[PDB]
């Protein structure tokens, strides 16, 4: 029940148009921004302080920025529904189950996306795959445990509060994370919904160190520019496409979460010789039923 209560308000404004056939969803969502006040701390089994809630409340202090936390979960491929979002992943997953690239996959218990027994049962049928239990977690598995998260990363890759930078991207400015040496395999980190960069801050300190580490902000969230758009998922592929090629990076390693998972499996899948590996967790994968 409660495990089902968090889906239930994360899909708060799906439901209610869909099967409820009403606004109210859309409205607790944009008005008393319950994806920020409840989605997002349930999805972490830690208490959070109010100035990690500030930070994570930051972007979306004016209710006429939370178009991204309304049509992101619009999005989701849930009972085949939107199509073209179901063929966009269902290609996605599909490269995914073929391709040799070196994966390492983060999960939790009871998880939110993932349950522990759908990241064991992908963890074996992709290769080349290595799976890490980060112990008690939800959604932001990166809250729970970062130290773990941070240091497996850090190993993966062996076998292989920071400054603001920014760039302009397809008449826009975002903001992104830029540390580590400036030479070797770049290793880039995309958040999801409703965070920033921000949830990625207790982990580049692991990996800083010996590889370069870009954290950007999706389009209208975080410290990035907010236009008036739809934020349909087309929109963050367009301007994440556009990031990639405005920093010159041509080899990358991903390392994803969330709604950032389906853009990089979807930006990896369409670029497979330039991804050297992808680290991944509580991931955008097809649900075929809402039971
Ligand atoms: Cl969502």
């Amino acid at each position: 029940k409660w495990n089902k209560t968090g889906h239930a308000v994360r899909a708060i404004g799906r439901l209610s148009s869909l099967e409820g056939g009403s606004d109210v969803g859309r409205k607790l969502i944009i008005d008393q921004n319950v994806f920020i006040e409840g989605t997002l701390p349930m999805g972490v089994v830690r208490p959070l302080t109010e100035v990690e809630m500030d930070h994570y409340r930051e972007p979306f202090l004016n209710p006429v920025d939370r178009e991204p936390l309304w049509r992101f979960p619009n999005e989701l491929p849930i009972a085949g529904e939107p199509a073209n979002i179901v063929a966009l992943v269902e290609e996605y997953m599909d490269w995914l189950h073929q391709s040799p690239v070196p994966k390492l996959l983060f999960w939790g218990t009871p998880g939110v996306l993932i349950p522990p027994a759908e990241a064991a049962r992908l963890a074996k049928s992709l290769p080349n795959c290595k799976a890490v239990d980060i112990g008690p977690g939800l959604n932001l598995l990166q809250e729970d445990n970062p130290d773990l998260i941070g240091s497996e990363i850090a190993r993966w890759l062996s076998t292989l509060p920071f400054d603001p930078h920014y760039v302009e991207v397809l008449g826009e400015r975002m903001h992104y994370v830029d540390v580590g040496p400036r030479d070797g395999t770049p290793v880039l980190f995309l958040h999801g919904n409703p965070t920033s960069s921000y949830v990625w801050r207790n982990i580049i300190p692991h990996v800083a160190p010996t590889h370069r580490c870009i954290a950007p902000d999706l389009i209208g969230m975080g410290k990035s520019d907010k236009p008036d758009l739809g934020y349909f998922f087309d929109d963050h592929v367009r301007f994440m496409d556009a990031f990639i090629e405005a920093l010159g990076l041509e080899e990358v390693v991903l390392v994803i979460h969330d709604w950032g998972s389906a853009l990089g499996f979807h930006w990896a899948k369409r670029n497979p010789e330039r991804v050297k590996g992808i680290a991944f967790m509580e991931f955008i994968r097809p649900i075929p039923t809402w039971d």
